[PDB]
């Protein structure tokens, strides 16, 4: 199941499911355009982590959770997972599913374990400690990249309004994780994820999956 | 509030709100280029009728209800309006928000009247009969317009899983009004667009001012 592409810079090999493949030579082509721009400065994640998630399967796929980019530190190449539980908004989004699901008890979150869920960073890296600061360098392969996670998936989240402003599926844009004084409206835009895919006719997720205990 | 421009065609004057301005004048160029091809054959709605929803605002709209085009006959330039409640689509729509609202008589609905809801019809004229069959001279010109109503309203309502797949906000694809075996699914789409804009922090839609008695 697992495919690989050369290309001209540092990761030098991509590794990718065949659910993906009929992106990849397009974005070998946009990387060996942009690369050396990234590869200048010290990035969130490294460069070996930027592509981790195309190890990922899409035809099991029904919903995506995309933030705009990884965190500004100490990213993985797992959009929002934190190994320490120490990051604000996978601990906001686990408050979110503790309340929604009544779980209390838990030492950790992610959103990359549950059964339907494709966690996502629209842009797959920042300059280090600059939130956005790499938007202009992934501009085409995000298109391509989310284009394409939509073709598979039935409810796209996006979180923080005024982060995505950047270009036919249902679709919900949420409040940032760690936005404030929006407890209630972050709680209930997860609930209504399960209910528009009923209504799709699709299985629900199962949100308390993702914690580690 | 209202504009005009001159175009080269019938209808030769378009009418339009203030809040339309910013398309206009792509909107003349598209449609200087295209109009012969679609005043060759007797459409749905009238030529004088296909610019009508541009007299709407804009800026006191929340909610966008989106069919692919115009009823194949007796279209009136108001989507989905049917003056003589007969069309399948409006009368299932109206069926739809009986059942939300406890309403049970009326004699017809119009989606026209309800406050903060704009109807639309994403290509703007059909041939007599045939159904999507303007699609490829209204291309650009849906694209345009579509484009700068997602601009104003907080959800748009898509009315058609395989209608809609032509080209970031909150969005729901619902199936079409006419579809069968999908009366729940229908009826709990339409509740979930006020549930979204609460979520949104915005009003929601009066569904039952669509009634007519």
């Amino acid at each position: 199941h697992m495919n690989s592409v050369t290309v001209s810079h540092a990761p030098y090999t991509i590794t990718y499911h065949d659910d993906w493949e009929p992106v990849m030579s397009q974005l070998v082509e946009f990387y060996n355009e942009v690369a050396s721009w990234l590869l200048r400065d010290e990035t969130s994640p490294i460069p070996d982590k930027f592509f981790i998630q195309l190890k990922q399967p899409l035809r099991n796929k029904r919903v995506c959770v995309c933030g705009i980019d990884p965190y500004p530190k100490d990213g993985t190449g797992v959009p929002f997972e934190s190994p320490n539980f120490t990051k604000k908004s996978i601990k906001e989004i686990a408050s979110s599913i503790s309340r929604l699901t009544g779980v209390i008890d838990y030492k950790g979150y992610n959103l990359n374990i549950i059964d339907g869920v494709i966690p996502w960073n629209y842009y797959l890296s920042c300059k280090l400690g600059e939130t956005k600061s790499h938007a202009i360098y992934w501009d085409k392969i995000s298109k391509l990249l989310l284009q394409h996670i939509t073709k598979h998936v039935s409810v796209l989240y996006c979180l923080g309004k005024t982060d995505f402003s950047n270009i036919p599926v249902t679709t919900i844009v949420g409040y940032h994780p760690a936005a404030r004084d929006v407890q209630f409206e972050k709680d209930r835009s997860f609930e209504i994820i399960n209910v528009l895919l009923e209504l799709d006719n699709k299985a629900p997720i199962n949100w308390a999956q993702g914690f580690i205990y």
